[PDB]
């Protein structure tokens, strides 16, 4: 009985299974106190102030209630080498590669994990508060939503989870005796500290391990206080656990923005888009369109949970409550709506600070007044002419979604938004045109499976680091949507903002100008005759894209399709799928590969 150590809420108030989860891990981790979070403003503000007292965060006095965390440089991002999924059989988690090393996930046996767990968690919260975070992934009481309980010894995690999820007492009441995902996190630094504390940032790099146990409905993360490793809703639940739940239950959990686009006529559609990290989902999701009369509105910028309803519409919710966005590169011109969203109630991690209490980073495109100096993310003075950057490259802001000036009116609708188009894309300097459309659902699944991005690494569906289970079975799951009764299969497109000429400059300007590409997609969904058939799919007809105001864009280079390039491309796709997917590659994906190779051979 840990009732004596409860400093907020009550163990008697908890659902029975939530109580078991809290007490079992209180016995294991031996926290000094147990704090059951209520999600209130008072809790949040007080916890922020406490972190301020401790040197854990700094207040940014230029803004309304904004904050800055600088981490230990050993704990700066997700670490894929220490990210694992536990299942009885390896094959259910990853396909058995021919070459012996999988790029599609990392399996650990139950036996090996149990040893690793026992070497980490016993007594790991000594002298710290265990916070109990009840949270909803998705709008409260949406039929597509799912509930988690996160245990953590990090106030930074509590504050960040309040922004990125719906958390507090209302979630506990909505949960009742229903099922939930068990999320256990520790920074791995029990008191008294055995090792030195760097930058007031508790972490344990040597023992860092982020584990997923889909069959036990558990996420167990040790040693890292950062982002995807500690905010257990962000990737661990949102993609890895949820993709497995999605496979079991007949839905999809994807690394996709959701946006609503409205033409000059006022006709509206919703699109989903899967790009890898560093390929601009957040820019597109809250785009300021350069084309007159067009309006883009944001539903989400990172995670899409999608399920075909009884009418056959692909319904998507954003399961997040905020944007955990990359800070460097974000400017007034690249993303004006992000700049507006993050002005208040926002936590920044690993960015630079200006002498007047403002935030700064590479590519911010806001010159400072003379006299204004900059402190870097490493807490040292920094001039533009210095070699190292002022902000870490994967530094982040964590901001409420409700503050976005163009947040979609249906962004919290419990039924979700009807998706009519799915877009894939990444960074390809050569060969791949600006935009094309898949010839069918089966081709579209192949296009997702074939995705690559800048060293050009493969990233099928932008999910390479996030697959909850066997990628081959994931492909089969996607393909099975075509045999679902009444399913209205969205049109699939592939984009490339990053094609370059032989001098290495971008052939397309991008950003708000990408609204010109979205227009074409909109029309194609409407059934307009604006498409020319090519070996790789439908591209826009000559003069079908609005290029007014761009001057002379080199269209023939931008839309050029080379036999020699695509020959090499199909061969490389073949070898990858053969190696990495092998016996689990669906028949239909092999067929699309064979078909594309054949169409290219006839060029
Ligand atoms: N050239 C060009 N670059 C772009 C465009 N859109 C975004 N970018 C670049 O993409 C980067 C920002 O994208 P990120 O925010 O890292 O991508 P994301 O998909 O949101 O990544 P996660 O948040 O990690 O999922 C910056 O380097 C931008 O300059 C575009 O239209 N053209
Ligand atoms: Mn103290
Ligand atoms: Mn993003
Ligand atoms: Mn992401
Ligand atoms: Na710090």
């Amino acid at each position: 009985d840990f009732s004596a150590k409860v400093i907020q809420g009550s163990l008697d108030s908890l659902p029975q299974e939530v109580r078991k989860f809290v007490e079992g891990n209180a016995q294991l981790c031996q926290p000094e106190y147990i704090h059951i979070c209520d999600g209130s403003e008072e809790e949040y503000g007080r916890l922020l102030a406490h972190m301020q007292e401790e040197g854990v965060i700094r207040k940014l006095k230029k803004y309304d209630n904004c904050w800055l965390a600088l981490t230990d440089p050993r704990d700066v991002a997700r670490i894929e080498s220490k990210t694992v999924i536990i299942t009885q059989e390896q094959r259910d988690t990853v396909p058995i590669p021919k070459s012996g090393q999988s790029q599609l996930g990392r399996w650990m046996s139950e036996e090996d994990f149990e040893k690793a767990f026992n070497a980490r968690f016993p007594g790991c919260m000594k002298g710290r508060t265990m916070y109990v975070i009840p949270f909803s992934m998705g709008p409260l009481g949406s039929p597509l939503a799912k509930i988690g309980i996160e245990l953590t010894d990090s106030p930074y995690v509590v504050a960040s989870m309040r922004i990125m999820t719906r958390m507090g007492t209302s979630v506990l009441e909505a949960l009742g005796d229903g099922e939930f995902i068990k999320c256990l996190h520790s920074v791995g630094c029990p008191l008294p500290l055995k090792k030195p504390l760097v930058n007031n940032w508790a972490c344990n790099p040597e023992l860092t391990l982020i584990a997923h146990l889909p069959d036990r409905r558990e996420i167990i993360s040790f040693g890292s206080g950062y982002g995807g490793n500690s905010l257990l809703g962000k990737k661990c639940f949102a993609l890895r656990i949820a993709s497995r739940l999605a496979k079991e239950e007949g839905w999809l959990a994807e690394h996709m923005l959701i946006l609503g686009i409205t033409n000059p006529e006022g006709k509206k559609k919703y699109l989903a888009a899967a790009f890898p990290s560093a390929c601009g989902k957040t820019n597109l999701a809250m785009m300021n369109p350069t084309l007159p009369g067009w309006k883009v509105e944001c539903v989400g910028d990172d995670i899409a949970w999608m399920k075909f309803d009884a009418q056959g519409n692909l319904r998507a919710i954003n399961p997040e409550n905020g944007f955990f966005g990359v800070a460097p590169g974000t400017s007034v011109k690249t993303n004006p709506n992000a700049i507006k969203t993050i002005q208040k109630n926002t936590i920044f991690t690993n960015v630079a600070e200006t002498s007047d209490g403002g935030v700064y980073w590479e590519g911010i495109d806001e010159p400072l007044a003379p006299g204004v100096t900059i402190t870097s993310w490493k807490n040292k003075e920094w001039r533009p002419q210095d070699e190292e950057p002022c902000a870490h490259p994967n530094s982040r802001f964590c901001t409420p979604a409700s503050q976005c000036p163009i947040i979609d009116p249906a962004w919290e609708s419990p039924e979700g938004v009807p998706i009519e188009g799915i877009i894939f894309g990444g960074r390809r300097p050569a060969g791949v045109p600006l935009v094309y459309e898949a010839l069918s659902w089966q081709h579209g699944v192949f296009v997702g499976a074939a995705m690559r991005s800048e060293v050009i690494m493969r990233d099928p569906f932008a999910m390479r680091p996030f697959f909850g289970y066997n990628f081959g079975k994931y492909l089969a799951h996607w393909l099975s949507m075509a045999h679902r009764p009444a399913a209205k299969l969205p049109k699939i497109f592939h984009v490339n903002w990053f094609r370059k000429d032989k001098n290495g400059k971008f052939l397309w300007p991008g950003f708000g100008e990408n609204s010109r590409v979205l227009e074409w997609m909109f029309g194609r969904i409407e059934g307009e005759d604006s498409a020319k058939l090519t070996p790789i799919g439908y591209v826009p007809k000559e003069d079908a894209l609005n290029l007014k105001g761009l001057g002379d864009v080199n269209v023939e280079e931008l839309f050029g399709i080379s036999k020699e390039f695509w020959e090499k491309e199909v061969e490389e796709i073949d070898k990858y799928l053969e190696d990495q997917v092998n016996a689990d590659l669906p028949y239909e994906i092999e067929r699309e590969l064979r078909a594309l190779k054949q169409r290219i051979s006839q060029m």
